[PDB]
């Protein structure tokens, strides 16, 4: 996979952001994760984590996987990086997202995320408390 520059417009919640992509404003959904909704326990924390991580970064990048780039709802599907650090992985490592929605063909970073999840579970951190 390769990274490319991202033009973010705003973070929406823990696992969705609004991005201009090829000149179209789109919602993008983070691959391989599930954060709580904004009004569920740890929802506000997951939203604030993703929001600060993308806003404080000098450089945001997006990385598509090998399979579909859009979901059935018209959302973009990608991994995001903020100054080189994967947002998808950071959320899982902090126990603010579960590994989820693992589809064959868009699963390149599955093992990396399951490693993070296991560390968060061992630490009984946030969602795993
Ligand atoms: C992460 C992801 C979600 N989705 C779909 C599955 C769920 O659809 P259904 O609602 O039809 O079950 C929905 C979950 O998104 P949210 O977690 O944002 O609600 O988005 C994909 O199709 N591909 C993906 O890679
Ligand atoms: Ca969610």
């Amino acid at each position: 996979l390769h990274k490319e520059p991202a033009t973010l417009i705003k973070a929406i919640d823990g696992d969705t952001v609004k991005k201009m992509y090829k000149g179209q404003p789109m919602t993008f959904r983070l691959l391989l994760v599930d954060t709580p909704e904004f009004n569920e326990k740890y929802g506000p924390e997951a939203s604030a984590f993703t929001k600060k991580m993308v806003e404080n970064a000098k450089k945001i990048e997006v990385e598509f996987d090998k399979g579909q780039r859009t979901d059935k709802y018209g959302r973009g599907l990608a991994y995001f990086y903020a100054d080189g650090k994967m947002v998808n992985e950071a959320l899982v490592r902090q126990g603010l997202a579960k590994v989820a929605y693992v589809y064959k063909g868009n699963n390149t970073h599955e093992q990396l995320l399951r490693k993070a999840e296991a560390q968060a579970k061992k630490e009984k951190l946030n969602i795993w408390s």
